């Protein structure tokens, strides 16, 4: 299932645990931006899916604040886990970054990550 | 300042704890479409005027309902006599690959302090 | 009433947009942020037949940020609808790119939203 | 590198022309490409990129529109196209339905299309 150690299409790295009650813990490191180590994660997941064969809607945020690093920002992912033989986890990313109240139209970046269990 | 109840602009209620590790918990309550939420926020921000980053996620399951979906709000809190938290959002719905492509909508909520 | 005339979004821009017969949305953009200056050129799409129940009209365009006085290796596209009414409004989200090597793909790419009005807010 | 046919991963096609202006113009299809699936593209591009390796800013509109159905909506494509013997346009897309003001908040997908000159 969610449960494992995920690897996104860059090399980031997402360790997450589903718990019983819909909650998504864990760490993730990445390999872009202002970013050193290990994050912490918090996030939710439907912990009943459909069961016609649709995925597993899901979405986690890491504040990028850790003991080495602050970069003053937050990434959200929003997506769904989609089980079989090579399991994935296809995502959209929102990254706000604090700024003045001049500069916030420019204060958001919008991505896509794709998660497997194996290094790209 | 994040601490408490805040209000969008669709008559959602969100109610949220910051807490000293950087986490942030509570229950979401929507008008369209209480649920859990959980989410982040930068816990030392910039003191130059800059807002304090966040992010949170509901998941659309509650012991009544289920909408097999889930919603992310991506965004910064500014403080003042007219607080706000301004996002972006998106909201995923479990789909199967051949409708994955319409599977996500994208949005923009602000919060404020009153109704 | 309609699409055709001066639109203002939130930040101070001046969008100047023909909506023509055949779904074509041609004009200038002006814009008070960012790396720009004077006028540039847009071209878009509505649609020409809209809902008869209420709902708005469905439109885009894009801007490419190069005029005879600046380029900026970027783009912007709007994606919206039209609401008319008393106060007639232009609702949209747009997506910002900037030219980038494949190493800066991840973050070429900013997302907000605008609204526009025929009434200079 | 821009003026041709286009494919994305889902059996989309485009055939555009990029003008010396900046235009970009063209026709947005299905892969059987019949009458009822063909639809009017127009947007622009930076007609005098960078030189360092970076990629082409672009973006055109497709209104869903033709002679023979209308879904009262349109798609906007925001990316950059990069050249070479595995040229692609990289894009992500916003696709906003004409709605009523209480459905509103629930107007506009959002997604990514790559695209690649051979099927
Ligand atoms: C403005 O950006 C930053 O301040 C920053 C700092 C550290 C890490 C990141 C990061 C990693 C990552 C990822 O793996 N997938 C999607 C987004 C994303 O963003 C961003
Ligand atoms: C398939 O189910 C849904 O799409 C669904 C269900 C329940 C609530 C919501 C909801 C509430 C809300 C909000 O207040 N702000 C931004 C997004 C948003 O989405 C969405
Ligand atoms: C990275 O950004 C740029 O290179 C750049 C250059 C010139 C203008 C803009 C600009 C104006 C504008 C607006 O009015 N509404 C929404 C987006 C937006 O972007 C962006
Ligand atoms: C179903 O209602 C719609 O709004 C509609 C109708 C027809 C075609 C499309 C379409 C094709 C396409 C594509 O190739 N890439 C990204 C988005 C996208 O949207 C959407």
């Amino acid at each position: 299932g969610i449960t494992g150690t995920w690897y996104n299409q860059l090399g980031s790295t997402f360790i997450v645990t589903a718990g019983a009650d819909g909650a998504l813990t864990g760490t993730y490191e990445s390999a872009v931006g202002n970013a050193e180590s290990r994050y912490v994660l918090t996030g939710r997941y439907d912990s009943a899916p459909a069961t016609d064969g649709s995925g597993t809607a899901l979405g986690w945020t890491v504040a990028w604040k850790n003991n080495y690093r602050n970069a003053h920002s937050a990434t959200t992912w929003s997506g769904q886990y989609v089980g079989g033989a090579e399991a994935r986890i296809n995502t959209q990313w929102l990254l706000t970054s604090g700024t003045t109240e001049a500069n916030a139209w420019k204060s958001t970046l919008v991505g896509h990550d794709t998660f497997t269990k194996v290094k790209p």
